[PDB]
């Protein structure tokens, strides 16, 4: 039932209710020509409005998952599914054949449309859609590999054997929520080295190892 | 004298003179709060003004080199220099230690500042600067490896031996200008496979092979 890549705690959400009246948000609403509740949170635009938010260090960074998805979906290997788990626990499925906008502003608009319409389609074919399941459900039947600095050292030919779920954080700061780790069930923690790497770099390195083994 | 990565024909330029009076450009100038001549060409904003441009299929795509630079500079391996050759033949040197903005709009602003001021600095240290040389000069003393689909099949341990210049196009469509190829001098053409891949994917794959050999 195949492998999957799952981006965890992706920094992807609409502007939270309680900051929608802030001047920085109202100003962006005017510039964008739509209501605050429809706009994706982006700390390059909304920073001054975000002071009161919980876990703020994780929030307002849709650029991270944008770039990771672009690279991953550019792979010529088509034997995996792609999911995005958001900071708020929502599950988005991305059809392996989806061509995402390469321009960040166009990506943001597409994500806004996704949050509004709940699915993006090519006629009868679904390209991107929220699923009414949790993180625990998309890792069913797959060996979960959680990439974290504190993890262990393993041979990739062994790691990327059968059906795997490659799980990489897509947020800029902090550690995984305890809830996220509980949802993963059984998992193996895998480290690439003694330093904190970016989501994009980890995606790149893991994709390369994955293709080495599996394309093969 | 070390290896280098060179992004070729990067789609990075200010709005050309002859389209500065177009309504789409004047509208963006108002939104940005500065003169057309200072604004980076971006076909997600300026498409309708670009109809009369030569080699238009290559132009207005700074997102491509943005993402490739982010990934490359995220590498933990510090034994290489980084250059960007633009569509107009300009040479930009990027200090290996530079942290580029991850947000595309902030990157665009930094590139606009670079074109205006000609250098970006951390006090006395240069982070990014135009160099008064040509493409032929930055590949002096290095084995040029030009990544193209029509190239040959080689072992990477042999390819990435001594001082190399890894050259990857950073434009969306078309083929290299003949002038660009002439500037490279002696070079080996290297193919990754029988398909056209994105700049980001090629950067990722080559970086991974480079690190395998050299980090080692
Ligand atoms: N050394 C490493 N080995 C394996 N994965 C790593 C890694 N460094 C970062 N990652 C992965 O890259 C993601 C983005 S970094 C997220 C913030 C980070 N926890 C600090 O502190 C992480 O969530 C993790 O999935
Ligand atoms: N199969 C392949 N093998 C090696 N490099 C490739 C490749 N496919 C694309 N590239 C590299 O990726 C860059 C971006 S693609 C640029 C447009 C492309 N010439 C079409 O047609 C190219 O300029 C080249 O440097
Ligand atoms: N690439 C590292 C692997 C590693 C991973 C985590 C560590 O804590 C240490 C080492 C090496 O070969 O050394
Ligand atoms: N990765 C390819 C290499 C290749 C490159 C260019 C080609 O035209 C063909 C094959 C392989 O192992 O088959």
């Amino acid at each position: 039932m195949g492998s999957a890549f799952v981006f965890l705690e992706a920094s992807l959400e609409l502007i939270p209710q309680k900051i929608r009246g802030h001047p920085a948000v109202r100003a962006d609403a005017i510039r964008r020509g739509k209501r605050p509740e429809k706009i994706l949170l982006d700390d390059s635009k909304h920073h001054t409005a975000m002071k009161s938010l919980e876990f703020r260090e994780k929030r307002g960074r849709p650029d991270i998952v944008h770039q990771c998805l672009l690279l991953l979906l550019d792979s010529p290997l088509r034997d995996f599914e792609v999911y995005v788990h958001t900071l708020n626990g929502e599950i988005i499925w991305v059809n392996r054949e989806t061509r995402l906008p390469r321009n960040y502003n166009r990506f943001v608009g597409l994500m806004e449309k996704l949050f509004e319409e709940r699915r993006i389609t090519a006629g009868d074919t679904t390209l991107i859609e929220f699923k009414d399941v949790g993180l625990r459900d998309i890792v069913r039947g797959r060996d979960v590999l959680l990439f974290r600095e504190k993890g262990g050292r393993f041979e990739f030919s062994e790691l990327l054997d059968g059906d795997v779920a490659v799980c990489i954080g897509a947020f800029p700061h902090g550690d995984f929520f305890e809830e996220t780790l509980r949802e993963l069930g059984e998992f193996k923690e895998v480290s690439l080295g003694t330093e904190s790497y970016t989501s994009l770099y980890v995606t790149s390195r893991v994709l390369c190892e994955y293709e080495r083994v599996r394309a093969h």
